[PDB]
């Protein structure tokens, strides 16, 4: 249905997560690829091939300010993404995955249509569960959102505005549609390019 498209993800994770999980990061590093992995798999559908570039992992301190305003923080890390993170290696979207519970109590946020903007291709996932492919959901959906997705008003597709207790790993038609609106209206440059 789609023409053959890539994201080329960047995930950090912060002081928080070295700290929930006991200074492991090799526990944290093997919990990141089971959450690409699917991810990876929910993206197939629309032709999009997504790998893991790189992972970062903030063991000495955040290299931001994270707090529990989800907003505030996705900012800040844009700003850091374009700054510092680019300048390390190329990538198409980085994910900041957080221990930190949010606010307003809601489990992630991205920049609708960001996907490619040196700023704006951001987003922000909590670590909500243990169960890894629920918190890979997550992350799936917010990419959505990148990608120019906007939320089903199907109940337990991806792009459902409440995590369900049983999530699929189905894309709706109208998420579909929104992604063929954002290939024509955007159709950004980056997502173009094979790793
Ligand atoms: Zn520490
Ligand atoms: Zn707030
Ligand atoms: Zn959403
Ligand atoms: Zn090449």
């Amino acid at each position: 249905r789609f023409p053959q498209r890539y994201v080329m993800l960047a995930i950090v994770a912060d002081h928080g997560m070295v700290t929930k999980y006991s200074g492991n990061s090799s526990a944290i590093t093997t919990r990141v690829h089971q959450m690409v992995s699917h991810v990876t798999e929910m993206y197939s559908p629309l032709n999009i091939a997504t790998t893991l570039s790189l992972l970062r992992i903030w063991s000495s301190k955040d290299l931001i300010t994270v707090q529990s305003d989800s907003s505030v923080t996705l900012g800040s890390f844009g700003d850091w993404r374009k700054v510092v993170l680019l300048s390390q290696q190329a990538h198409d979207c980085a994910f900041l995955n957080t221990a930190t519970a949010l606010d307003d109590s809601t489990i992630g946020l991205a920049y609708s249509n960001g996907m490619c903007d040196p700023k704006f291709s951001v987003g922000l996932v909590q670590d909500h569960s243990s169960n890894v492919f629920m918190v890979a959901v997550t992350m799936t959906h917010e990419l959505g959102h990148n990608l120019g997705m906007a939320h089903d008003e199907c109940s337990s597709c991806i792009m459902s505005p409440a995590a369900s207790s049983g999530p699929s790993k189905l894309f709706s038609d109208c998420s579909k549609d929104d992604y063929q609106t954002f290939l024509t209206n955007t159709n950004p440059q980056c997502i173009l390019n094979a790793p």
